[PDB]
């Protein structure tokens, strides 16, 4: 079952914005969205690709553990937080593209292609530069295919080791308190039209898990905070979080 | 209820191919597929677009009835059956692209877009050339979206006349005997990757209707007969046909 709930369109209208939110209730095995068509439209994943990229780099030994230091290469880039030493935890937190480009070059085309076929990930197409196909190449994924992928990660059912899956879930930690835990990854696709923002992940409660995937039109970086704000307005209306 | 049935994958691996078959049982309102992900992935419709294009041409009076002759323009093309006079029945049987390109020019961009919105047909996007957008422009549709559309046609529920719907169902007639009737349309998309074959339609029994939509990888035109043969192997396994 998928069920359409157009009342969530209010949360987008409030900000003169357009997009989709998809929720999956793990206990009841039912899905909900404001737009069934856009829920199945495939886009470039941009920084959401850092979840499968991390899994592959750990399983092949390109990354030894979550404390290994990746030293700054000395090139001043326009994002201040990229101009420093990182590990896996900080490289995911600050979406540090140059660290992930170096992992992809060491994984290589052949192993990257075989791993994405085993994950059943989006359209499985890596055409383009081995170190930029998720930003300006031929790979495409829908919000519903993001949920399918994330459910397998949650249950340790991807073909890679239990250990690789546990470390990446630790790196995805975004928020936690007495009411909920959020594990998630942001993305911003800016190189090829149409320009879109992503937020994909899940909410852990005492007795259930809600998986989510949202995308929205992002003509400039001024609206990037709306990825989390709009998603949290839907979770409150559904009584998932206070 | 959607159920995944991976035993059907044997009919694709037998012929060294890959694809999806989707079935819908009208009496039970239940669907079956070998591949839930591919069942909801969007592709160019190619010649399966002759179903909506026929419906719109009839309803606007571009085509008067099933007997009206469309005289060959006297340009020699590749397919020998295209180099002769046609009516609606023979144009759909032989998939005569040049006849349908002239229908699209007389319908025009504004009326074509309005009718695809009224039908809820795929992504409803006609961007590209008015006479080739279903071959190489922006329009996309999934196997499950082809079923939704065909169910409305079967029940005379699309927003055109009853007369337009009855004449198109006549032009779709493919096979009939004492056990079953098949109404359907073939497609073959090669202008954009991946290259795919389509077969969409339904099977009329004495007391039920089974809707189907299949697509499969088609690297050369040598495998085109597999569109029908693999679909009939699934129908036989499920005891829908003898
Ligand atoms: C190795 C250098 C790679 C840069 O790779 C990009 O394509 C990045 N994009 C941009 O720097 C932007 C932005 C913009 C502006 C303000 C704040 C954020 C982004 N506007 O246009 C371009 C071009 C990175 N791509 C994103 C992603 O991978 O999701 C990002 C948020 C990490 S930012
Ligand atoms: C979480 C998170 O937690 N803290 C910050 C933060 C705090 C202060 C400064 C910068 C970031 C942060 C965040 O925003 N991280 C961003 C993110 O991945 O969503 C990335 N980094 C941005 C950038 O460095 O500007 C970017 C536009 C490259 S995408």
């Amino acid at each position: 079952e998928w069920q359409e709930n157009k009342s969530w369109n209010a949360h987008f209208t409030e900000h003169k914005s357009q997009g989709v939110v998809v929720l999956w209730n793990e206990n009841k095995q039912q899905g909900f969205t404001n737009n069934l068509k856009r829920a199945n439209q495939a886009f470039l994943p941009a920084s959401t690709f850092k979840i499968p990229n991390s899994l592959i780099a750990l399983d092949l030994g390109v990354v030894k553990d979550e404390h290994q230091v990746f030293k700054w290469d000395g090139q001043t880039r326009d994002i201040a937080t990229w101009n420093r030493d990182h590990n896996l935890i900080t490289a995911m937190k600050y979406s540090v593209v140059p660290v992930y480009q170096e992992f992809a070059r060491q994984i290589g085309e052949a192993r990257m292609s075989k791993m994405l076929h085993a994950f059943d990930y989006g359209n499985e197409d890596i055409s383009g530069n081995v170190d930029s196909f998720w930003l300006d190449g031929g790979i495409r994924i829908s919000a519903t295919e993001q949920i399918s992928f994330l459910r397998k990660l949650y249950h340790n059912k991807l073909h890679v080791s239990e250990r690789s899956q546990r470390i990446v879930k630790q790196a995805m930690l975004t928020e936690a308190n007495g009411d909920y835990i959020i594990r998630a990854k942001t993305g911003y696709s800016t190189r090829i039209e149409p320009k879109i923002g992503w937020w994909v992940g899940w909410v852990e409660l005492d007795d259930n898990v809600w998986f989510f995937a949202m995308n929205m039109d992002m003509p400039t970086s001024d609206g990037l905070g709306l990825r989390q704000a709009i998603t949290k307005e839907v979770l409150k209306q559904e009584k998932i979080i206070p």
